[PDB]
């Protein structure tokens, strides 16, 4: 019911590039966002825990800030490995909803 | 971080073919299984949650059941709109965790 | 001399999306920045100078903002006529150093 | 403002006689003129300033100069190396407007 | 024998533009260069001859320039009807050389 | 002005026949005519100076006699490379005049 | 059965353009050359007769020429009336043979 | 000044079918009387010599019966290559004069 | 049964012309020819029958003749009234055929 | 002589129920009667004569007959591959007269 | 209910011809048939009625043929004033069916 | 005969407001009177039998009333399909009568 809008669709950065990323709550989501990353092909890896926390193992690199419905994603220096997809998911109350998704791709 | 375990990876069923894909928890995840439909480069949805409930606006065809640390998700009939890869998702436990995920493909 | 890194190169988002650009200097570009839209075919054009300012003839959806070393470029609410390529240039000395150049997109 | 009018917008050769570009300016602008050339694909890459002054490292090949109103460019012998858009950008006072452009060929 | 090199062989300009084109001779003679219009389907017409003097009605923006061995002809404004190719003849020893040629489209 | 009748304007043959053409002038020029090959988009080319002379490299099927007002041109057998328009210019008085051209093509 | 050659097939002149066709024998076809004038959709009429004898009530415009082997028709001034097709043919030996014929279109 | 009338003026007939065409000398040609078949565009070819003689190569399907004033020509078996056009010619005195011609037609 | 080929299809021709068609009998037709001219949206009308006897009512310009097997009907004069179409049928034996039949017109 | 006089000129119909039409003689004529079709185009086809027997390969579709001196022709089912024009001709003696004839349409 | 299918549409026939039209039933019915005359812009007229009596005054022409399922009308002379469209309705049972309709024009 | 009176001759209205007609009878038939709807060229066709009593199909629209020997007709709303003559015809006596039609129709 809630919808995430994320920006942009598509991305692309030379290697140590400073990347961002956007999702829109259509409704106060109350920090509860996730991160995941969907390499090309395999399920979705999460990589924040409620707004600003990453998961344990995840690089310092990947970040996130975020309060009442604009979150944000950051790649301070994007990567070969970097390359996937990024989705957000308000897990606030079900239906638990995923934004659109970002395709980052490296040029 | 309770580890899934989905399977098979991928099954060509034909129209109108029974599938069952399972997927496996290591810990009584109790109800909180979660089942995806993600379409080729669009966002994983939410068919169905608690193991077994659907969501309000999905067809009839998608069932899902099993309990404690075994859950199968079904689609009795297998129409067109369905090709998609199933992923499913344990809500109970942060880092959420998805299981392998399947590749439906149509026979 | 000053050189500008841009991020990212390409990215293709949607009507009403906000979008962000950022452009780094190699050392303090103390507030003169110019940011240029190009279209295919067409010339660099001015909407922003001195990072802040609009050219008195761009819309109030195109705005500029950057602290010293760090410039982003922002496009509240894409429309399809912002489809061109934008280049982030300095102007604090000569040579005059533009950016890579970001290619915004629809889809 | 201050308009510029370059001529032509495609001009070509058989590499070594004369490539001269007519860019008029719309007001006496000193000798604040500079000249690009966007190598289709990447971004404005200056090779004279002040009018006349070649930047470091660009070919004796090219030149220009004038004064008050009218700068003609030379290129005083096509390479083919020297595929691209030229363009004049008046630097005397904002916005720094842009001259038309010319694509450059080799026939 | 004496050898006339033109250029450039095709030029894209619009109304009220300056065009120019150069022509070069092998070897020193004075004047003895001639400037003809050829128009799509028609036999070339003089326009200035003796390098810098025009022919009788031939409209006042067209002019030559050169003393020696390197001339220009220039169109002050590019008009609708300017559209032809133009060619550049020594008639200073025989067989009498034309430059290749520039063909002129507008935009 | 010394008007030139060239006919004709097209001519349509097999390779190998004759190809003559003519000429007369609004003054006996005496024996300043000359010939030229104008093929397709490429300058015009010198091939018979004062009537009759062959110019070196020329080809003896191409010939040209007249006295004082009346030349004709000859290709006594047509070969496929011969296509071209076919020109006829006075260089005893100014300005030079032309004959329309002739189309000489095969079938 | 002397072969009979003309030129050329076809040949826009202009009204009041001199034309030349010429049909050459393969023999001396001694002076039994004939000359037809032949309108679109009507029979081949006899213009002139023994190389260059005019019939009885043609236009004085129609000319015949040249011997033995080599015959050329002429029309000095082309009228609206003569566009039609002109063959030649030998009355000096069985089977009486014609020429390729010429198309003469009006410009 | 001899009339010759030829019938009909066009015709038709299904292949393999018996054709007649006749010429009317205004006076006693002698039977010196020629057949000239003219295919669509192409040069009159001649079928037969003196009223009922053949030329070499002309198949015996085409026959000329006739005396007097009255020859008649014949192709016994239609055939789609004899699409064209028959004139019939005295050559009994010049001026020489060939019938109106038979357009000849496959349904 | 007795099959009929009738001579030509169509054939305009001029007045006073002699017209002459002719129908072929699949077999001995021994003088049983009708012979029959029909007008558009009139019906055959009788003219001749036993192949050569004329029906007490039309011209004698009309006439048919032939010996038992090929038949051939003339028009001697061709006058405008004399558009319609022939038919020729047989009555040797029933069911009585009509040839193809013949549309004489005028041109 | 005999007159034949048929009805209507111009006869339809939906396909299925019947057609008739009439056509009455002048005098006793046996039943030596005869029925043709004029498929608009060719010749006339003879359906039925002795006023009652169908001819081989005519369609029980279509009858008729009567006796003295009225006859009635049926299409006792009207087929689309019927359009056509009927006559009808007594045969008893010469000439062989014809019946005004029907145009036979379909509404 | 009962259903008439009436036959022709139109029909053509001159004066002092007998036009017959057909009318069928979808049940038996004795004789509940009736002919009706609409003239150009008028009300039906009664003809005949139980199909074959004739109301008072009608010419005696008119007939009406039929005793069951299967109806003629005929006009055994056609006049000018006969023009109209007839129509066929049974008073058998209710509604009171017509059939289709046969408009009469004369020639 | 039972003279009938319907009226109008002739009634325009727009698309949707009330059309009423009359019909008054010689003799009070009873409830014995029909109303038809007479499209442009097609049968008759029952709308209401016995005054007032639709038929099956009939659009309630259509409404009649009347005792005796006065009866109206009704369309509540005129459609545009509604188009047509509209009759009365009396079935209580022969012969059955009419009334001259209402050719309704729109503005």
């Amino acid at each position: 019911d809630i919808q995430m809008t994320q920006s942009p669709s598509s991305l692309s950065a030379s290697v140590g590039d400073r990347v961002t990323i956007t999702c829109q709550a259509s409704q106060d989501i109350s920090d509860y966002l996730i991160w995941y990353q969907q390499k090309l092909g395999k399920a979705p890896n999460l990589l924040i825990y409620d707004a600003s926390t990453l998961e344990t193992g995840v690089p310092s690199r990947f970040s996130g800030s975020g309060s009442g419905t604009e979150y944000t994603f950051t790649i301070s220096s994007l990567q070969p490995e970097d390359i996937a997809t990024y989705y957000c998911q308000q897990y606030d109350d079900l239906p638990y909803t995923f934004g659109q998704g970002t395709k980052v791709e490296i040029k």
